[PDB]
């Protein structure tokens, strides 16, 4: 299936605008199992092994939230997924019943790294995160890649804290 | 309604058993609007002005999604509610298709702190997101309430990064 997982009107076009010739970034459609989507988390973090199967499965769950999960892609000139990154709007009370953007598991590809895909990504999803109405978007770092969140406008704004099960 | 937003079996009984007496930890439901749950909000933030229409809506919406949102109640003896918390389990590609347990909007009512009612949902929260299957519970915090989450058993992992709107 080739249906976006939301409207490709949520994808910013001066981000578009300014991406390198034959690149596009969109939303995530289940076909990308096949255009190495997985792949690209790899640089993120473990993904374990992962079927077709099961793929889909976890894509359908997603797909019913399309309206608070937006994971897009970033393809090169050959249709090549070479990036992905994730915006998940929670639901408040606080705030007039606000909403906040989360981004989650942004990868870059190792030797598509530093041509600013990844600030594309960032832009793309602060468009979305607006565009849908969150009072403010979030994120989560080390500090060896704070560096790169500040070169995309975010500042810090306290600790993340953890617990292993 | 006084039907909970999940099931009272996702609440640690070994927290119940160690609440002082006549306290309890329950899940949410919708009649909460007027046992002072907003009131108890208040002190975390800016709650803005709320009617119960809108809460309604806010509710179902969350109850359509029972499987994402914990949310949970402390009551005194006299059934008013003096403490809030939230789970928010988010679904990954990674870790196997992995689940990661969200800690947000933690509040006790002013005259209620200092007697452990925080550390008793906090230890809620985690005893829900085990018991979901998630691969570890994360949350941001301030310098300031760091040792209270630190008394929790939760560790410094990074950094949260914000961007306003
Ligand atoms: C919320 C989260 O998901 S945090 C997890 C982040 N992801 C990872 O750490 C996975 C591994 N790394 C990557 O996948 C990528 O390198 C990313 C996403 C961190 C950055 O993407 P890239 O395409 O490599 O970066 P991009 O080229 O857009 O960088 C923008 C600017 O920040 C700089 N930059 C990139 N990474 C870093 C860093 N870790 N520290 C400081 N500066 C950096 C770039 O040099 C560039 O500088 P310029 O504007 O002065 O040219
Ligand atoms: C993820 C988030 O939501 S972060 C936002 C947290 N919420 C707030 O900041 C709102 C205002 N504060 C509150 O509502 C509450 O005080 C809470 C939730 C922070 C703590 O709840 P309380 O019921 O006051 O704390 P509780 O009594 O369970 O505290 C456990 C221990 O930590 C200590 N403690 C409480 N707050 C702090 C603090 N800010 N710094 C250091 N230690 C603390 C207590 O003294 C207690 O110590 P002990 O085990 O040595 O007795
Ligand atoms: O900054 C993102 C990390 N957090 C904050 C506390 O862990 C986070 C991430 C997600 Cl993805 C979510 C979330 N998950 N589903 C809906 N929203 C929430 Cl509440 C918080
Ligand atoms: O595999 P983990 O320990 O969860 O880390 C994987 C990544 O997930 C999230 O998106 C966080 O923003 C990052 O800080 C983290 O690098
Ligand atoms: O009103 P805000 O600026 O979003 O802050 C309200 C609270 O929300 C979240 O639960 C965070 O864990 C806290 O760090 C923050 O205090």
């Amino acid at each position: 299936e080739n249906t976006p997982l939301f409207s490709p009107s949520l994808i910013s076009p001066d981000v578009l605008a300014v991406l390198p010739a034959d690149y596009t970034i969109r939303p995530l459609c289940r076909s990308d199992y096949k255009r190495g989507y997985l792949d690209v988390l790899r640089v993120l973090t473990t993904v374990g092994d992962i079927n077709e199967e099961q793929w889909n499965s976890r894509y359908e769950w997603i797909r019913a939230r399309s309206d608070e999960y937006y994971l897009l892609v970033v393809c090169d000139g050959e249709g090549r997924i070479v990036g992905t990154g994730s915006l998940v709007v929670e639901r408040k009370f606080i705030h007039s019943l606000g909403m906040v953007g989360h981004i989650e598991d942004i990868a870059v590809e190792k030797g598509q790294q530093g041509k600013k895909l990844g600030l594309r990504i960032i832009q793309a999803l602060d468009y979305v995160a607006e565009k849908v109405g969150c009072y403010k978007t979030i994120l989560d770092c080390s500090e060896a890649n704070e560096g790169f969140y500040i070169k995309c406008g975010f500042k810090r704004a306290g600790l993340e804290m953890a617990h292993y099960y």
